[PDB]
């Protein structure tokens, strides 16, 4: 069965199956996810999530990420830094389109902080069960073809995160593959969240609650919870979340093969929905025109700006007021671009988004869905065309931007990234030991050394 | 004002003089059957798990796990441990159009009642009106769309409007403010929706727990300032998510309200197995007083062929079930168990009992028919059965209603047998009846407290 081949994996893959190009993107993703973690603690919805979770005490307990005061038990605690990891839209992408990392990475290190393993958990051990998380999500996401395209009615990461942070917590714990199996199952019961709440604060519990739900299901299944035994090959399990459910067995664990290793992730380098980043470039590259050698946007006589861009409905805001819907507006980030030069964290504090000029901007553009522009974030452009009051039209189009899987990030830019979000919450020298051992992680002998850092300062 | 808007002024703003006659004795009922669901089922192992689960989790404010006075948790994970203990055996009562509503509703608010005293008390009266709030809630959304008077196809339906039920419950229970009442709505939406393949799975309990656990987490949440979707209930990608065809309509005004219970009431199960199975049981066990009065029931292996007239409800067509979840959703089971035995009882579920050669030899001889008119609503749906000899002689009975559900429901006096039988497992003759005396006259009651310490035994 389809179910039985993912237990089967699971509970099967060994270090030595691990690539060298699985490990580096991995060690990639685990970066930049505790760096949009770090800046996440500086949020309300951070703020709300840790006070409820604060009700729970528990003599097994791990810690919040730099917040050496905030003890919780695993499972809350890896919901309040998925909260963080997701609460401004910064966390890693993946196609088929998903936010994987944020689903797995404080599972993995809430449980080596609260459950000790012989032999000690390692480096290489949590790149493994990172690796495993990532690996279930991918190939659940190829289960339909819809699933390459924007979200219609579920939100990926409530879907294929719920089973994937079963799957990594499954793995920490070393359970048989029946048990493995039985996770999977239970996790579906607490999968599938729909699309309304994106764009507006409780959008990062989704990754929050996969985090902390798939923790439920592996301690369930641990305690010998049962549950469907086929509920991958299902049209009424997995399957309900699905339009068209087209399921099909992993490879066997012979020469296996990570999806991560022929699909990099993007890598965001402002905090909004990925499908902005394309208008952000093209927008920045159309600037040119319009400013001369003046450096300023000609704002008064810009007449219309249209943006050619996919079909995406929960990103089309005209005008936006929260941060969490100006993270989601085409338009927004295209005026803000234009207007400022550039998109930065500050960008998304109300006070931006509400500013007058930004609002007359707002009020002229247009939007046109060319009918090769498909919503998927392996093939869809942006193309602005801004028309001055003269007659005078200037178009750019971007197909790509860099942080894209087709225009990765550096390794310096990275890290860089990282420091700017981590620099808020966390020490120099505490960012630059997270650096190193981040970078050379498959050579840490004791988890322990990386929880004890995050916890600050 | 949106759909979603209507739904958060009448749980905001509904009162005790909101109530019925009706819609009190209705629930005084549900709440009796509830409670004795839930004590039994503290018996079962999924009910252990999910308490060896929760005893993990401590906090400042506690509640009582029923029957259990060595436990004590969270409100959050009391509400989920006697949810579990509720569904655990599929027990508990079932309602038009489809769900399980109580379940979902009655734990939350003894385990709020219980872990946040109020002054003034939380008063019987009090505690109908929340409970009724979250049954009325339930109601209305699964009236969004004419699916959910059918068997459910893709979620289970406990998850999806059960957990908005009892995230209404809990904001009533808080007295939270209308615009808070509606962010708990949406915050709920995100965590609601189960599949149905967990049914007939030891999962499928946990349905009816983590309805009532999320929709605290959501108040809870809410009152501390999370915002959601303000229309979530008016958009197909909101709530729309989980129904085929979505179809909401606002709720009438709290000046002119009136509540579905009032002309819609609940069945009562008399054996812990899926609704649908009571109309096979009641045909079969007249069939089987035909075949004794002909002296032509025993031996069973002159028994040649057994035809259920059935709906077609597939997750409860199981010929050959071998779990006590299977076994509880099987047609053919309950109707082999019953023409085996004379009864059905809650062993009837223990795996030994399913797993007897005389079962599996009378399994082996059953066919489904689904005729066309025995459409899968609790409303129409219907069972026939015809056992055919080896002389030939066929012999054919039929239940169109059973004892139980809504059309013939149980009398007050076989509703409190049911409570005895099902209660006395975990506590004494004395507490069992101070239960009955005291839910009888609930809204008599001037502190839930006498209630909740009651709870705890032994
Ligand atoms: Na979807
Ligand atoms: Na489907
Ligand atoms: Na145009
Ligand atoms: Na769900
Ligand atoms: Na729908
Ligand atoms: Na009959």
């Amino acid at each position: 069965s389809i179910t039985e081949s993912f237990a089967t994996a699971i509970h099967g893959l060994k270090v030595g199956h691990l690539t060298d190009r699985v490990i580096q993107r991995s060690k990639r993703m685990i970066l930049d996810t505790l760096g949009a973690g770090f800046l996440g603690t500086t949020t309300e919805v951070f703020h709300i999530a840790s006070q409820y979770s604060k009700i729970y005490s528990s003599n097994i307990s791990s810690t919040v990420w730099g917040q050496p005061d905030i003890r919780l038990p695993p499972t809350y605690a890896a919901f309040v830094n998925g909260v963080a990891i997701h609460s401004m839209d910064f966390d890693d992408t993946w196609h088929p389109a998903t936010h994987p990392s944020g689903a797995v990475l404080p599972v993995l290190t809430a449980l080596a902080e609260a459950l000790p393993r012989s032999p000690k958990f390692s480096g290489l051990d949590l790149l493994l069960a990172f690796n495993v998380g990532i690996e279930v999500q991918g190939r659940l996401l190829h289960f339909a073809k819809e699933a390459n395209d924007m979200p219609k009615r579920f939100h990926p990461p409530s879907v294929v995160g719920t089973l994937g942070s079963a799957a990594a917590a499954s793995k920490f714990l070393g359970l048989s593959s029946t048990k493995c199996r039985e996770a999977l199952a239970i996790a579906v019961s607490h999968a599938g969240a729909p699309m309304a709440n994106a764009a507006t604060q409780t959008k990062p519990l989704h990754i929050g609650n996969a985090a902390k739900h798939g923790i439920e299901a592996a301690f369930l299944a641990m305690l010998g919870l049962q549950g469907n035994k086929q509920v991958l090959d299902l049209e009424a399990g997995f399957g309900a979340f699905y339009a068209n459910y087209s399921p099909k067995v992993l490879p066997s664990i012979a020469s296996y093969s990570w999806l991560l290793d022929q699909q990099d992730v993007a890598f965001k380098r402002f905090p909004a929905h990925l499908s902005t980043h394309w208008v952000a470039d093209a927008a920045a590259s159309v600037r040119k025109h319009l400013v001369a050698e003046r450096a300023l946007l000609p704002t008064d006589y810009i007449k219309r700006i249209v943006l050619r861009i996919p079909n995406v409905q929960y990103v089309n805001r005209p005008f936006p007021v929260s941060e969490h819907e100006a993270r989601h507006s085409f338009q927004y980030v295209a005026c803000a671009m234009l207007l400022d030069g550039g998109i930065t964290v500050p960008s998304f504090h109300e006070c931006q988004i509400n500013r007058p000029q930004v609002r007359e901007l707002l009020s002229k553009v247009e939007l046109e869905y060319p009918p090769d522009n498909l919503p998927s974030f392996n093939i869809l452009y942006c193309e602005i065309s801004v028309t001055l009051k003269d007659g005078a039209t200037f178009t750019d189009r971007s197909d790509t931007f860099y942080g894209h899987w087709r225009k990765p990030l550096s390794q310096e830019d990275l890290e860089e990234k990282f420091r700017a979000n981590a620099s808020k919450m966390l020490s120099w020298d505490t960012v630059e030991s997270l650096i190193k051992i981040v970078k050379n992680l498959e050579d840490l002998e004791d988890c322990s050394v990386l929880t004890t850092l995050l916890k600050g300062p």
